[PDB]
């Protein structure tokens, strides 16, 4: 398994038809979740020094479509970290307030603080997706965001924070089951609305936005493509994103200001 | 077991003294630490119900000395939820900003939406502790502010939100035994600094002002002294404080207003 390679290497344009929605790496179920479970714990040590530190940050953009597996990513993954150190923000519909400001004010406002492993479940990219698929803006406004977003982006670089994009993705055939295990199954018929098939009516424009957001893929903030098809193949290349992340931020345990062999505790 | 025991009962004044430090309701720590992996699963799927439903919220506000357990019970038990339906808030010194303002303004900031689970590590109760013993306010503030508090959780609790302030009870040679480890392992230095030695000088004064903190337990909003010398038992009781919480609450997922047999994905 090399993870590089679901990596949106920068300036090359993509198309989602060159990417595999079902990888497996020729692993087992068992041999990825046995695997997923080890990296759990490898994951808590590291978020343990990104917080002792107190100078950078981890923020994780998750952007996918309905039953990709954002909420079930978050469960498993993000939910090995310590949750003193983490912060979560699912982004829906914009309220009155955030509209009366620019389509940044409310995201900016969630960035995380140095120490802490940041999510956007959704983020500032439904901006130039979802908006654009309904006519909310046209191509002049959908591409000056664009470039709004990678100013913005490149603000939080150079503020310690390692920004790091994936989309989750999976086949109309996947999701076709997914969905319709909502509507078949009484405890999860609560996560489907009729709505999901709206988006979904309109799967192949909803690739062209997407292929146009990942263009904002670079060595800084990178993009990847995360074969979804299998729920605990998802898992673990999130596990190895995150982690292979934190392992190259390299976190040091703070300096003291005593002398710890002349204290006397009375 | 019996959790009542470890309740501040409405209208009684008390001693913290009068509770053990280091009960084990005859609990080996490997069947403890069984017990606490077992209810784990239990508060997920209550808590991810809590978030479905979208009606109730439940506050955990911890309050405890240096080395009690806060920031260890909140791995271990806060560890079990959904991060995403969890938030968790560490109040420290007042900035600048914070003290232009009466001390509830922080507080109230974060009580907890609907369907979400809170936690305060730290609490409005700091505004009633240290606030006292270094005379920064005298008995008369003091009592006042207790009378908001109550008035603050009342506020809380006719919306919906459940109360439940935990206080982690160890004795002064535990603590003695936990800074000295602290001091003597090169990798925990970095968790200690000659300050946290400042309220340990001051235990007896701490118990005065954290006694008369304790009267405001109602049947609503109850107090918990929990024995934590063990950590494995911290842990347990929390458990099944918070599941008991969440189990009276009842979340119920929410009812459908569709026929799923009748919907056809395309
Ligand atoms: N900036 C934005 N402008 C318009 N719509 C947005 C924006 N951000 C998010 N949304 C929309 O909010 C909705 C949130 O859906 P959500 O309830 O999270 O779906 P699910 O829970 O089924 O995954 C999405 O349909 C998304 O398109
Ligand atoms: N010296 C140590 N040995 C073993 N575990 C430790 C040590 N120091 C801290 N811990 C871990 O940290 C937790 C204690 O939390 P702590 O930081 O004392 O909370 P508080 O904020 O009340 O000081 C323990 O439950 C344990 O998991
Ligand atoms: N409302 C308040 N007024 C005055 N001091 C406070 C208040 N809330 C918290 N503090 C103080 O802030 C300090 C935070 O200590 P620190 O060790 O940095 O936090 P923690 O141990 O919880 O990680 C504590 O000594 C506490 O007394
Ligand atoms: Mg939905």
């Amino acid at each position: 398994m090399d993870i590089d390679n679901y990596r949106v290497k920068p300036g090359k344009r993509v198309k989602l038809s060159d990417w595999a929605t079902n990888d497996d790496a020729g692993l087992s179920k068992e041999e990825g979740q046995a695997q997923t479970a080890k990296l759990a714990g490898e994951l808590a040590e590291w978020q343990e020094r990104l917080y002792a530190e107190g100078k950078q940050s981890l923020l994780l953009i998750l952007q996918a479509r309905d039953a990709a597996g954002k909420d079930g990513a978050v469960k498993k993954v993000i939910g090995a970290f310590n949750p003193a150190g983490v912060q979560i923000t699912s982004f829906k519909q914009p309220s009155a307030e955030e509209l009366s400001h620019d389509f940044l004010w409310r995201i900016h406002q969630k960035a995380p603080a140095k120490g802490y492993v940041g999510v956007f479940n959704r983020s500032q990219y439904e901006d130039v997706l979802v908006t654009r698929v309904y006519d909310m803006i046209d191509d002049k406004t959908a591409k000056r965001r664009l470039e709004h977003i990678r100013h913005f982006e490149e603000l939080l670089t150079d503020n310690a924070t390692r920004i790091v994009k994936v989309y989750l993705h999976i086949s109309p055939e996947e999701q076709k089951e997914r969905l319709q295990a909502r509507l078949d199954n009484p405890g999860k018929h609560w996560k489907f609305n009729p709505g999901d098939l709206k988006d979904r009516s309109n799967w192949d424009k909803f690739n062209d936005v997407y292929e146009d957001a990942l263009t904002t893929s670079t060595d800084d903030a990178p993009w990847y493509v995360v074969p979804a098809d299998r729920k605990w193949y998802r898992d673990l290349v999130l596990s190895h994103i995150l982690l292979g992340a934190l392992k190259d931020m390299n976190p040091q345990f703070p300096a003291i200001d005593y002398d710890p062999s002349k204290v006397v505790i009375h």
